[PDB]
């Protein structure tokens, strides 16, 4: 009999347990019982795993989810409150990562946009009636002002990692397995992140090695599909001068992007960014920059040094 486990956290949990699943010497040991991630998961949901799935799990790897998310039911502390005695719950950290991508964030405050994602400093540039014609000559002097402030982003961006290892959204508990010091020493080798928070097959690998390596696993037994790609659907591009501080970059003047799997190329993608913020008021579109702006000065910045 194979012993059960299940993931819960955010998008990231199936994806962990689809890497998992690709070793073989984990798919001897380990059957998956599934749990919907923490912003999918029903009522009903919740309350049957925690009947149902969690009692009869031999490891619980979760994401921290604090009580103020969605409630009590679905908070990693009341879920692995739950676990049987000789049980074992280990947290993996949420990844999530800007370095790559500074200008960009999620539309909070401003109508659900169906990639998930938009780009913030368009945002600020609209609120400037700064034109998209402008905004696209000037994706050089972004990126070089983005390039200045590249160890400062970097520094934050750890910096935000390692507070929340803390474990305040899982009740004070420090997280078991983490990448933090990965991520710094590998980003600008290597491409771990499509968007801030959907890691590339690499880091999902190393996130997943360390957890069988938290198990108990020795080195020789740990080996993953290289083909799976979990969180591929959309694929953020770096600006010009920005992505050259980074080894994987081309000698074009910005990649493609990629949105729900379809590729758009970098004008019409950003033209449609300018058009999609001028549909809103601007007075909210000012409201979203401010949000974003308050705690990346990069962004500000970068609109300053190119457009004021
Ligand atoms: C993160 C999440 C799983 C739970 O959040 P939480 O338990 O309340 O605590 P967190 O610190 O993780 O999130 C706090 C906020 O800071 C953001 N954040 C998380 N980690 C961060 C980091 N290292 N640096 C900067 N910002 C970060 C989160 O996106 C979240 O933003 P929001 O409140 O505007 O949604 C979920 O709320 C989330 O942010 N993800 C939404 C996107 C999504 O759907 N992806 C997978 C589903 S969760
Ligand atoms: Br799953
Ligand atoms: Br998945
Ligand atoms: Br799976
Ligand atoms: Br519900
Ligand atoms: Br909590
Ligand atoms: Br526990
Ligand atoms: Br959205
Ligand atoms: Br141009
Ligand atoms: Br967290
Ligand atoms: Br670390
Ligand atoms: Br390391
Ligand atoms: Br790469
Ligand atoms: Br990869
Ligand atoms: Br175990
Ligand atoms: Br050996
Ligand atoms: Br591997
Ligand atoms: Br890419
Ligand atoms: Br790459
Ligand atoms: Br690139
Ligand atoms: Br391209
Ligand atoms: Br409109």
């Amino acid at each position: 009999q194979r012993k059960k486990y299940s993931v819960y956290g955010s998008c990231q949990a199936p994806a962990l347990a689809k890497m998992l699943n690709s070793c073989p010497t984990f798919a001897r040991d380990w059957e998956l019982v599934e749990m919907e991630p923490c912003f999918v998961a029903s009522e009903e949901q919740i309350d049957r795993h925690l009947a149902e799935t969690i009692p009869k799990l031999d490891l619980f790897l979760y994401q921290p989810v604090s009580e103020g998310y969605r409630g009590e039911k679905y908070s990693s502390v009341f879920l692995r409150n739950s676990m049987p005695p000789g049980g074992n719950a280990l947290s993996v950290q949420y990844m999530h990562w800007e370095g790559y991508h500074p200008t960009v964030n999620s539309p909070y405050g401003l109508p659900p946009h169906p990639e998930g994602y938009v780009d913030a400093l368009i945002a600020g540039a609209v609120v400037m009636d700064v034109d998209k014609e402008t905004y696209l000559r000037h994706l050089e002097e972004i990126g070089a002002s983005l390039r200045i402030d590249i160890d400062e982003i970097e520094s934050w961006c750890v910096d935000e990692l390692k507070t929340r290892e803390v474990g305040e959204n899982d009740g004070g508990k420090q997280i078991d397995i983490s990448v933090t010091d990965f991520i710094l020493a590998n980003c600008r080798q290597k491409r771990l992140f499509y968007t801030m928070n959907h890691p590339t097959a690499a880091l999902m690998r190393e996130i997943a090695a360390r957890c069988m390596l938290a198990l108990g696993y020795t080195y020789s037994d740990i080996s993953f599909d290289q083909n799976l790609d979990p969180l591929d659907v959309t694929k953020m591009s770096l600006y010009p001068i920005y992505r050259d501080c980074f080894d994987f970059s081309e000698l074009n003047r910005m990649n493609e992007y990629q949105v729900l799997y379809k590729k758009k190329a970098y004008e019409p993608y950003l033209l449609e960014q300018f058009e999609w913020f001028e549909r809103s008021p601007k007075a909210d579109v000012s409201a979203f920059f401010d949000r974003v702006a308050a705690n990346r000065r990069w962004v500000r910045t970068a609109l300053r040094r190119a457009f004021e």
